[PDB]
């Protein structure tokens, strides 16, 4: 099975009853980046050997997905992107539609036509052609009530390319508009057709990866940082899914129902901060949580102040005085409070226990408005395009 992180290693190593998750994701990747992500999700298995998430990958040609390793060929669906399905500016548009519907219907339904997932997790890299194109397509499909369940979009943001930036800003703007209409029409407590959008910033993940690993001068120079980024992003998502359902606490227990609400009710931008805490002291704890939020894999200058829900849990060792001290609890609370006053929004923070000697703090903020990365990207995009036009001879 896939053991994408030290935490997944420790879990399946000390827990042989990991046979269910909090929410049954139906994973669908689109474009190279998306496919790579979905291929990792397809690699996860329960203690009993069965597969965790049914997944499909999408792209234009068979060639694009030739190197997938966990998604069998049958599930590798092949067919700008918006034109094809557009019942007009592309003949037999319904053809592609019916095919998408059939493939989705055959992979996410049992024998009697019943959906076997709770929510669709669509992964894609913004900035590319098929990627952003699919993202934009997903929005129109949701507006057309295409999906039988809510959809969660996991999106990476580009950099270094003005053309990719512009494509990503167009999508984000379309996402934000969709969210505005959905937020006005649905009650703050109803399940939303667009559950959430989780953004990843390539520039941010690259810096994190290239700063670490290389305490000398040999950065290996051959390791694709993106592969490392994908592992970190996907294992975090998988981990937050299995923890609530497989781990409990003797104090504040976080349940799958809490996770489900957090992921489906807010309906806007959501982020995650995973902080491993081996050093059991207040300053190290605060510092690790803050780094995970402001300089972690899911950081994108989020508008934490606009969050409407939060959640999370510190998976801590049994019989560890540090994580049974009021000063610790107060530090965690006080630390999250610097991002968004918890007393003002729904949500809870649990402290599940696992059979290991270090703790991991998973902090989640949901229902936020446009990540400010939209702004820094629009600025960087303008600069690149300028130095581009400039210098030119
Ligand atoms: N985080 C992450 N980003 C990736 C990965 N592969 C590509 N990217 C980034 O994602 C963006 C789009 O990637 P890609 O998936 O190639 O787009 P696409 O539309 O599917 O490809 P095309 O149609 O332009 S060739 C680019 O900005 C690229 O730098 C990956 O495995 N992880």
């Amino acid at each position: 099975m896939l053991l994408n992180s030290n935490e997944l290693e420790h879990i399946h190593s000390t827990n042989h009853s990991v046979n269910d998750i909090s929410i049954r994701w139906g994973v669908i990747g689109a474009g190279q980046k998306g496919n790579k992500e979905a291929d990792l999700f397809a690699g996860y298995k329960f203690s009993n050997g069965t597969t965790c998430y049914p997944t499909l990958a999408v792209n234009f040609a068979e060639s694009d997905m030739m190197h997938l390793q966990n998604i069998i060929k049958e599930d590798r669906i092949h067919f700008v992107v918006t034109d094809l399905f557009d019942p007009e500016t592309n003949p037999n548009a319904n053809g592609y539609l019916d095919k998408l519907a059939q493939e989705l219907g055959r992979k996410f339904t049992n024998e009697e036509g019943e959906v076997i997932v709770d929510q669709f997790l669509i992964c894609l890299g913004a900035g590319g052609g098929v990627g952003t194109g699919w993202g934009s397509l997903v929005l129109q499909l949701i507006r057309e009530q295409f999906f039988p369940c809510p959809v969660s979009m996991l999106i990476s943001l580009p950099s270094g390319d003005p053309d990719e930036i512009n494509n990503a800003l167009v999508l984000l703007s379309e996402i934000d508009e969709f969210m505005r209409e959905q937020d006005r029409l649905f009650g703050n407590s109803d399940i939303k057709p667009l559950a959430n959008v989780i953004v990843n910033d390539n520039t941010q993940m690259q810096r994190i990866i290239e700063s670490q690993k290389g305490t000398k001068d040999l950065k290996n120079r051959y390791v694709n940082w993106k592969e490392v980024a994908n592992d970190n992003v996907v294992s975090t998502l998988h981990e937050i899914n299995i923890i609530p359902e497989n781990y409990g606490s003797d104090n504040v227990t976080y349940d799958p129902s809490d996770l489900i609400k957090l992921l489906s009710i807010p309906g806007r931008f959501l982020t995650i901060g995973k902080a491993r805490i081996a050093k059991f002291d207040l300053h190290s704890l605060e510092n690790s949580i803050k780094r995970s939020l402001d300089e972690g894999f899911f950081s994108a200058e989020h508008q934490f102040e606009t969050a409407t829900m939060y959640g999370g849990f510190v998976l801590r060792p049994s019989n560890a005085d540090f994580f049974k001290d009021v000063n610790t609890e107060n530090r965690i609370r006080n630390t999250l409070g610097e991002y968004k006053r918890l007393d003002e929004i729904a949500g809870k923070f649990g402290d599940p226990i696992w059979d290991n000697e270090y703790a991991v703090c998973y902090t989640i903020f949901a229902g936020m408005t446009m990540p400010k990365r939209y702004i820094s990207l629009a600025r960087e995009g303008k600069e690149l395009a300028e130095k581009q036009e400039q210098l030119r001879a």
